[PDB]
């Protein structure tokens, strides 16, 4: 085997609905079944197979340990992994490392698993290259050190990881981290706009640049917009200007005064968003998803733009079909790339979280949609659970 | 590896019981297992593994979800597949896709995986090749576009998938696929009596010609037979000749008058139906199933006929053996072939529903027949299985 | 691959206890786990892998269809198999064929599996290589053919295998089959002794001699003795000389009065009984077991002698050690061998049935105890299974 | 493939937290899976995985059969195993042999895996290689023979695991074995300080020599340290004379007066402890843990200390962090070697025993931390588990 590079995307002009990975459906009082509590889902996809990652609180469902399972970080959570297409179980999954931040990629040759733990005021990032711990890096803001919540992007064996450190309401200056066969070789510090980043998810959109769509909790809900020369190690960030602003909460579209810069209104709070790109000959796609609702994490919708340049282009983004409609939990969505035979096919997956509030479970399903063929996206994905069972 | 293409069918002259998968002898309240509440069951095989794919319902008995267990197209439905010989519960299974209506198979190199899903006015089938989603064909009679409910068959990396589209009640114009790495390469329109054909077993007849016995659900109790060329992609359709009529309900053997092409009564209603051939040196064998009641969905028997056009022949097909007695459910039955070293084994599958009606859960057990030795067919399956517990 | 041999067993002089196969440990109302119901298990190896077989009732522990589970054939019973190791529950499991009789054997390329089903009076042995369904042999006295409950044995690509048909009460002569790649190809009808053997324990006393030690259920208390010619493919039989009978019932070692041939007393009803060869280079050793009482299938001792003739040695066979305590059960016992990297391990597995009555379940679990090392057999087994739970 | 050596350890100069495998997290009464009972766990890996072994006593939780798990030596213990990461539940796991102390190594071609079991007076240590049982040896002081507790150690093909048999409060005078392909080639017998020792964490401090951190539990607090030469196949054992003493119970450190072959106080009672290599260019590091309570199993911390020898430096050992704080368990640790590309991953898991009394099940988590970066260790590990549930 040889490293990957990112390839052309196969052809097609929509996304469709794929695969619902709902493992609620059997966590019922009267069932025997033990789906594992988590959230933060992501996809990350090889050769010849595709992971289904996530953060588990180290519980089931039903279980006995809902008490902390809508916390975030506590000495108990951990990445986990199952293929793709198989119900993440205590049975099923794989346990890679204690972990309540997470990413992973594959190089062509091994899969890197990545995973911070620790502290909130000194927490610490671990790098496992298949089954040996080889590196870690330190917390630099000391507080909550932070990674992607998706997957990594591997170029010639060299993965690059957005990591983020710094107050969820003031300045969160995110780095990136370039790693070898599990092994940090280069810091890269990005320049422009920095005073808050997080949460990037990123692709290739070329062989030679990796872009980020990012989340902004403090300032802005215009997503955070990272472009990454993967050949001179070098990342720039700037405010995606378009008027179809993708963070959650936000204001009306095009609604922020200004030029493309400004920041302006109802900034603070956030989501992590979908974003993925398809390569082709001569043509940029950037396929984007949003919550339906302007305020809540429902519904999902996914939008898409060709060409351009995201930093200046004040253009509506094309509403391209509603993933999950509003009546429907749409939390985390995330960016990933299956491997075709000679092409690569953009997929974008949705968190669906099972919110009841503290005084129960709190978990999430997983909704995918994948460029495949001609026409418009059809159908809505529902996650199928009664939290009551 | 390389293309697979049909081979000389094993040596035998009768099928025999092989196996039973019945997975909710293991469904009890009392029991801790997960058996997935599943329908439209159906085997497919490559060199080295068969599968046993169904369509589920996204839920487990013992579970909480029976509710639309008895229905066939929601947003929950999925593709599902283990290793022929496993119970297809919760864990062992694997989820390929989100389908109400599917098919699949394997061409020697990789499997191709197909899933109709969408809204009834306006489905769309879907193509996954191994891990990748590679295509998309949309509704064309925007009536429930539907596809085999059984294996597709491939000849030199060709997979020939039926798929139709039309009232259940009226006009559905079948059209087949030819699909190569998981792409769609051609578009073949029958011709011929078109009226009305669905969920085609089809098998290869030999190296040129797939036929098919299929469904016609509102005008005759005789299959359709199809008849495909593919070397030059080219499709012909005419109703059976045969005075067993195969189809359920039906009237009387031998009672609709007039040449073969007669409809008359008793057509409306339908059922899938077994299917497989049996290809000898200088004689080809056709197997078939059809239930042991005229009127219900009891029972399975096999029968059987060496050589001639089916089209034409009014000959009664002789009565093979009594697969599921009429004490039992026969649901829908299929045909596959298992690889051994050198040559292929026919086999019919039953799918065995436990139906009680839309107040329980709705599922199905499969019973296996294959071609092994010499003799009479000897003995009948059951599914074991009591509703109540 | 090639085909695979007997080989010189490895270096040792006593058996010792190996593992404990017993899956009702976990068939608890209190647990959350599911032992399939079976009854004659029976392991058998190939060069990478050892298989632990067994025929189900198709139920599991807790379930709600323990009653029938004290009977033998059924529509619903299966053989199924697990590596070796794993415990055989509904998941771990997979279904090979419907049997309520099997056998199962690796010939260095292949598995074979065995198994008989059909109506009492017209029952039908089928054959599977690997995936594929081969072959069949009918019922030739009409009153339920039977096959080994044991491994089958392969040389050079053919697998010889008993099998009969006949009253339990009464005339039961058996027969071997020759088989290769799944099919057969020689009948063998043996000679001498032939009033009554089945489920013969066959192992390789050589390259050129299969010897197996049986029941007689009718006649006598003594074995009877196979010895198979593979090289002429001819097979004769006599019962045992030896004073230890190794039958249950049976009389006091050595009352039975007269010649090697006499029968005589408490000779109907039987047991399988366990037998495995030791081939030293100059020197062969036969291990077999037998209950500790008498009468009922309570405790296994394992006895030994090295060289002679058994068809003509009154001497009494070495008592090597207590396997089970007479206060275990101790039903069902077979031979069988691993494969080291170039010597074969002989061993014996015993079926400890967990018996309560017809009015509960009934299974069993599984002690293996193979060749290792110098010295005395040291410990014995127990199921550690209360019933009530 | 080839034998394994032992090769430079991987960058770093820090442990920090890698995983946790609590299986109880997942045996809750209103829960629905099944983690074994276990004690002594243990990891071991080959060069591409890393399998984590453990003492079941062939029970589970929930259950029935707590009763007699808060033993040690009964007829119903196995060696199980589960690939590190996954659950180590009914059907997760593989069972090896009956045992009641282990061992298990990978030599670069195959696992041999070790189990004691047998009576109390003359028990009888197993030996299997891969599927094989290939080898035994017997009780010598004939008062229950044991073994590590941990991985054994493959130099070029032989594996060396330290024995031991004696009183537990009085001579337990151990013996080395040098395993090859499963069987035994040389008995080595320590010289010096040979009063007591058992459970060894035994591992390479180099290609000529094993060196090994044990158990005295009759005489001193002070571990006694094994150096084994692979060469020559000669071992030497004495106390460690650092004022670190690592044993539990244990006086005040620096408190046992005299040179270093002192005992003297508190000595009975004892506790297998953690111990693992880093080995550099020109530089070994030896990194040990020791509960964080002088007399009971709570806590676990971790040490350091850079060349010298052992024997004779009554130097502080270097603490390094706290694994398990002084409110959670910390019974057995040891160490082990994941195998990176390129280098060896020196870990320490921890045994984090679940004990309640004999009046209820007794079981353990698993913590494991390993080398990776550079910094101060940085969080310690919880069961989570809360044992009335
Ligand atoms: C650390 C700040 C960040 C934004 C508020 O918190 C995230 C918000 C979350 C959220 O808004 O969904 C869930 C994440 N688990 C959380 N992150 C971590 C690492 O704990
Ligand atoms: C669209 C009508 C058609 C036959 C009239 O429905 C089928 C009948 C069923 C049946 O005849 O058993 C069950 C099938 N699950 C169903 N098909 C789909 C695709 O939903
Ligand atoms: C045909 C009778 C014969 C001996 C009495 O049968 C065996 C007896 C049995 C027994 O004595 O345990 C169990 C076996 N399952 C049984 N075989 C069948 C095929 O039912
Ligand atoms: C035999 C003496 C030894 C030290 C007192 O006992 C050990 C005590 C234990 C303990 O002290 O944790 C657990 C061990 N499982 C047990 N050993 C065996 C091999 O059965
Ligand atoms: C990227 O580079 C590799 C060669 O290193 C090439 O095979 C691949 O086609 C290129 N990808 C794109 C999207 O051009
Ligand atoms: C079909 O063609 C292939 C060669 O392409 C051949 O190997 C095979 O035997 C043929 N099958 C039949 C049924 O004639
Ligand atoms: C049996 O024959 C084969 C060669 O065909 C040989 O390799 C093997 O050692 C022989 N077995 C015995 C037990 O002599
Ligand atoms: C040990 O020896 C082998 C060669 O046999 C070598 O490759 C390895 O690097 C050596 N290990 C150390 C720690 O020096
Ligand atoms: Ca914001
Ligand atoms: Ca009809
Ligand atoms: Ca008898
Ligand atoms: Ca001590
Ligand atoms: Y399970």
């Amino acid at each position: 085997p040889e490293w990957t590079y990112p390839r052309l995307s196969c052809p097609g002009s929509t996304f469709q609905k794929a695969l619902l990975i709902s493992p609620h459906r059997f966590g019922e009082t009267k069932g025997n079944s033990a789906p594992l509590i988590i959230r933060e889902p992501f996809i990350a996809c090889g050769p010849k197979e595709c992971k289904h990652f996530a953060l588990t609180h180290y519980a089931a469902q039903p279980g006995g340990y809902y008490n902390g399972t809508r916390g975030d970080r506590n000495k108990l959570r951990h990445l986990i992994s199952v293929k793709l297409g198989k119900i993440p179980t205590v049975e099923n999954s794989i346990f890679h490392m204690a972990a309540w931040s997470g990413s992973a990629c594959h190089d062509g040759k091994e899969w890197t698993y990545i995973g911070v733990d620790g502290p909130e005021n000194n927490a610490l990032l671990k790098i496992k290259y298949g089954e040996a711990y080889t590196d870690t890096y330190h917390s630099y803001a000391n507080n909550i050190l932070r990674t992607q919540e998706s997957a990594c992007n591997c170029i010639g064996g060299n993965c690059y990881l957005m990591i983020t450190d710094g107050s969820a309401s003031g300045i969160s200056e995110c780095r990136f981290l370039k790693i070898r066969e599990g092994r940090i070789i280069k810091e890269i510090f990005p320049t422009g706009r920095v005073k808050h980043t997080e949460e990037c998810t990123c692709g290739f959109a070329s062989n030679k640049t990796i872009e980020c769509a990012c989340r902004d909790n403090s300032y802005t809900a215009k997503r955070p917009f990272v472009k990454l020369n993967v050949e001179t190690d070098t990342a720039e960030i700037r405010l995606m200007c378009t008027e179809t602003y993708l963070d959650t909460p936000r204001p009306d579209d095009g609604s922020i005064t200004g030029p493309c810069e400004s920041n302006g209104d109802k900034g603070s709070g956030g989501i992590k968003g979908g974003f993925v790109h398809q390569r082709m000959a001569s043509k940029i796609g950037r396929w984007y998803s949003r919550t339906m609702s302007k305020t809540k994490r429902m519904g999902m919708g996914l939008y898409v733009k060709y060409d351009g340049d995201p930093w200046t282009d004040s253009d509506a983004l094309a509403l391209s079909g509603v993933m999950v409609s509003m009546e429907e939990p749409g939390w985390y969505s995330f960016g990933f790339e299956i491997k075709d035979k000679k092409c690569d096919v953009p997929c974008i997956g949705i968190e669906m979280v099972h919110d009841g509030g503290k005084e129960t479970w709190h978990s999430a399903a997983t909704a995918i949609y994948c460029l495949m063929g001609s026409g418009q996206l059809l159908w809505d994905t529902v996650t199928g659970v009664d939290m009551a069972l």
